[PDB]
């Protein structure tokens, strides 16, 4: 039985005195403000509902939340203690405390929380009582907690805040160039009460030893750890069932003689899990139960969906992923925070994963600047066949080499690894040379708790000039994990997040100068007035491609989104076209975590920029594309599947209508195939790529010539090409 | 109330490598100058006491915990250098955005450079690109040029 | 008051590499012999109790904490050897400069060397250059030569003996040439012997089997024995007999087979490793430690 403590709570907040409040008495004696609160939630959401703060998504309202970083937060509610039978255990489960808090049950402290990113379970069996009980949580200022530490030289001056270095919180919450500064606080995930039996399952760890797709066989290991009273030894059995849609695959029963056991399961009639393109994402319900031999009473049951696959990181960013023995070409996006108030992440996960399914990503890199996503995110990636590269939660900086930080990081790593090691989508852990953190603490955790996945102790930003400069086109990285280009968001998003007088970007009507609110949406971390900076990437990249920056807002949106769309499509066509040497491209990024101006290709409110649709047409399983060649161009077809296909391709000049090429092609599986050389066209213009495979039509294009182009002429070529809207 | 340093050694079990060296076995488990137990160039005089100053210091809630000056680069021909300041402070949150750091490089009262910046967080890196500054050299290889580096935490309103 | 060893294992969360090995998962986080939980050559009999001697000891303020004998060099032809004594004591400061260390190397009552030194610090290294002494060899390559080594702390005024430590040591050097080869006294030796397993599932009866079980190795003409990591550490008498009968000892630590990489297990193992090493590092029969 699980009993949700989510719902309406009482939240009292006040400035933190020099001595932090930590007791129930001190919290009730402090001068503060009391409002109703929702759990899971963030304190700013409750405050906005109480009319105490203004919408931080709009204008410069993010800076008005600054004073609350030095506040404390006192959650309170009462609950009904469940009935407990002799030997049973009552556990208070916290999915997320943000962050430094003292937890009390009936005036008795039961725990001191100190990590935003992991669960916190407290055995409260002996401190509860009949009738109404009392739960009180007293949070301290996360920012002020940093001054309890002395920083090393390496932890000062990085892009990540010095306040983040000694604490275990998501680094992006202190502000980033793609995330607002919104430290926040609160119980941002579920709070539940759980009753456990003296016979219970501690952990069920499913490991794929081998898979044989052609014979439809696989060897799965179950590493089972349990709590078992000794007079229950030789009197309880495990019931292991693997099923798919109800149809059973395996039933194995074993007498429980010791508390931990390795059960090897050799299965037949099982399909292998594959990433998108390379096969189906076959999943199987794995269920383990502890059952009394005599009465048949079930003491515990653990159920999940597992997948049978093998992963090997084959080094030569000079590496390629080997899935089930086949070398896969990765194409996907980096995953950034879904919301600055992370209690709303769960409400965004399903639609955000749908962005990747429609994009046809086969991989996603969960950026270490974000929290660790919850189980549902990985369940969706298992279901839709999206490989997951998981960073440990550390942004862009250096960290302490001392013991106290290593102990906190070790505890976090053990928690998250044991939590996620059973998802087939997860394929890699990353630490993000003498560093103790990335070469000892994390590697020792992967060594003991997940020897099945590779651990990694590439990033193409740089000058961010013309996307055809040799910085990009001659970078020798086989596998890139970060690469992006700026694009102004859609007008409807601009009008929603800016004040009416600030929708038009030009300060004093001077093209190229940004008003103060656009500067805030850079993002700008602190309210410090200046001109230029990150926003100038938009105008600089527009000026390179189109000669001049349009003054009209609609013309500027189209020009900016066209440069982002052309650049990102070019990077993906450049890596797909140079296989087998190129092994993967993880681009940045697919979705904003806050209404901002960014290099993402779709904004926080779901507004897709032109890059999303361009990218979608170069992300197909089998994609015809054109790459520049010595003299002229080259028509290629790239196949990211294990199947051969045949089709017909036609290339025409959009302006004149002249046919450039027409013929048939065979696309051999999992490789790039060169179709035909294309002769050099004169001047500037656009080629349209039409091809048909299995009675389905597909469309691509190639922009030839050299910049600068004329914006209205490029807009004419897009409309006459007939593929994308304007 | 000070105890016997010599008798403290017997609270530890020594490893083989810590026995038989010219350093005394009494010195192996303690953090004291090894020569105090005796050397070929120093007498044995274990001694004890408060051998350096004892003071009382009054600090404000806003205070400089550490000022770490680092030379990134130096160009003696151009009389230039790039000096970083790694500054750590104690800063009550109410003092955030209300205090500024005032950084001064000077030589015999003549101000070489002044930089001011608002304290928005407790720890910061400030990089100073200096002109008209000579490098520091050991004897024979040049002059031992020194410069007064000062940092203060000043209230932006009251000037405190 | 002893509690259940099996139930203690459920106070630890195990890593994957500690689940599914031949040794029991109950054995992974606890410092016991893995064979007590069962093996292919040993029954499952966990047992409990005070399985070795319980004694009450009275020590003087001046006492010997450890006498560590180390063979620096040996010359079997010239019948010479250099032996080092790493001596650690408890010494009240009033007894500084008032106690002396008396060291006697003898054999069958015949004194080989006697050395006296005033105790001016609690820990000292004494180097002894002995003449007229033979080297210790394993069976076949020579005689298992042993000499009685005695160290006493004596009041320099009254002659009162505050403590005395006595053992039989052997002068020998051991080197491993690295798929390796043992080098005793500069000579490569061929190893031939047995693996020592538990002498009894109820280990309190081990001490009564030692004499007859070592005789078996003597009649076999073993020159080496490897104590298996699944067993307990043998007591002093086993190594004394291996000294007397010239049987080299390969000592496994009590591992079974992968264990925790975390701090708690590492502190418990270092505590055990230091205790066992200090206890056995003076026996000439011991030639090699192994992680097993």
């Amino acid at each position: 039985s699980e009993q949700s403590l989510n719902g309406r709570w009482t939240l009292k907040f006040f400035p933190q005195p020099a001595v932090p409040v930590m007791t129930i008495e001190g919290a009730e004696a402090a001068n503060g403000i009391v409002v109703d609160a929702v759990v899971p939630g963030n304190v700013e959401i409750d405050m906005e509902a109480a009319g105490l703060v203004e919408d931080p998504m709009v204008g410069n309202n993010i800076y008005k939340l600054r004073p609350y970083e030095g506040y404390q937060w006192y959650y309170s509610r009462t609950f009904a203690a469940p009935v407990v039978t002799e030997g049973q255990r009552l556990v208070l489960h916290f999915g997320g405390i943000d962050t430094f808090a003292e937890v009390y049950v009936n005036g008795i402290k039961v725990g001191s929380a100190d990590n935003m990113l992991i669960e916190h379970d407290y055995d409260i069996t002996s401190v509860v009582k009949e009738g109404e009980n009392r739960l009180d949580v007293i949070i301290r200022s996360s920012v002020m907690e940093a001054q309890n530490h002395f920083l090393g030289t390496l932890s000062i001056g990085n892009f990540s805040n010095e306040e983040s270095a000694p604490v275990r919180r998501a680094p992006s919450t202190y502000g980033w160039d793609i995330m607002p500064r919104l430290v926040s606080a609160g119980l941002w995930r579920d709070v539940t009460l759980r009753v456990e039996n003296p016979v219970t399952i501690v952990d069920a760890n499913w490991v794929t030893l081998s898979v044989n797709p052609k014979a439809r066989e696989a060897s799965e290991s179950l590493y089972l750890q349990t709590r078992l009273p000794f007079e229950m030894h030789d009197k309880v059995k495990a019931v292991i069932t693997i099923s798919r849609d109800g149809r059973q695959i395996l039933r194995k029963e074993a007498l429980m003689r010791k508390f931990a056991n390795l059960f090897t399961l050799n299965l037949s009639g099982v399909d292998a899990w594959w990433p998108r393109g390379y096969g189906e994402p076959a999943l199987y319900t794995a269920e383990v139960s502890l059952v009394d031999v005599t009465s048949g009473k079930i003491y515990d049951t653990k159920t999940s969906k597992i997948g049978f696959r093998t992963v090997k990181l084959e080094l030569d960013g000079q590496f390629q992923f080997i899935i089930n023995g086949e070398p896969v070409f990765a194409k996907g996006t980096n995953w950034v925070p879904l919301d600055a108030l992370h209690s709303r992440d769960a409400s965004h996960v399903e639609e955000a994963v749908q962005l990747m399914v429609e994009m046809n990503c086969n991989i996603v890199r969960c950026w270490g600047g974000n929290v660790y996503e919850d189980t549902h995110f990985f369940e969706l990636c298992d279901k839709y066949g999206i490989m997951v590269w998981q960073d440990f939660a550390m942004g862009c900086g250096n960290y302490s080499q001392r013991d106290n930080f290593a102990a906190a990081l070790e505890k976090e790593a053990i928690s998250v690894v044991v939590k996620l090691r059973n998802h087939p989508s997860l394929i890699l852990w990353s630490g993000n040379n003498n560093d103790r953190v990335s070469r000892q603490v994390l590697s020792r955790v992967i060594y003991e708790f997940d020897p099945t996945r590779p651990y990694l102790p590439n990033h193409l930003w740089g000058p961010r000039g013309y996307y055809k400069d040799p910085f990009y086109t001659e970078n020798p990285s086989q596998f890139v994990s970060e690469i992006g280009y700026h694009g102004c968001p859609n007008r409807e998003t601009l009008e929603r997040m800016f004040s009416p007088d600030s929708v038009n970007p030009w300060q004093n009507g001077v093209v190229g100068m940004w008003n103060d609110e656009w500067q805030t949406k850079a993002n700008r971390i602190y309210d410090d007035k200046f001109q230029g900076g990150r926003n100038d990437l938009m105008t600089n990249q527009v000026r390179i491609i189109f000669g001049e920056v349009p003054a009209d807002l609609d013309d500027f949106i189209f020009a900016s989104q066209s440069v982002q769309a052309e650049a990102m499509k070019f990077f993906v066509e450049l890596w797909r076209g140079r296989r087998p040497y190129r092994t993967g491209i993880i681009w940045w990024n697919i979705r904003d975590g806050w209404p901002l101006l960014s290099d993402a290709i779709s904004d926080y409110w779901g507004g897709k920029k032109q890059a999303f649709y361009y990218m979608q047409n170069v992300h197909h399983d089998v994609c015809c594309l054109i790459n520049p060649a010595a003299n002229g161009y080259m028509l290629k077809v790239d196949n990211n599947t294990l199947k051969d296909f045949e089709g017909v391709v036609e290339v025409k000049d959009v302006a004149s209508g002249k046919q450039v090429f027409k013929g048939k092609f065979v696309s051999k599986a999992n490789q790039m195939s060169e179709i035909a050389t294309l002769p050099m066209q004169k001047g500037q213009g656009m080629l349209v790529i039409s091809y048909r495979i299995e009675g389905n039509e597909y469309f691509n294009h190639y922009l030839y010539g050299e910049p600068p182009y004329k914006l209205d002429q490029y807009r004419k070529w897009v409309k006459k090409c007939g593929i994308y809207e304007l």
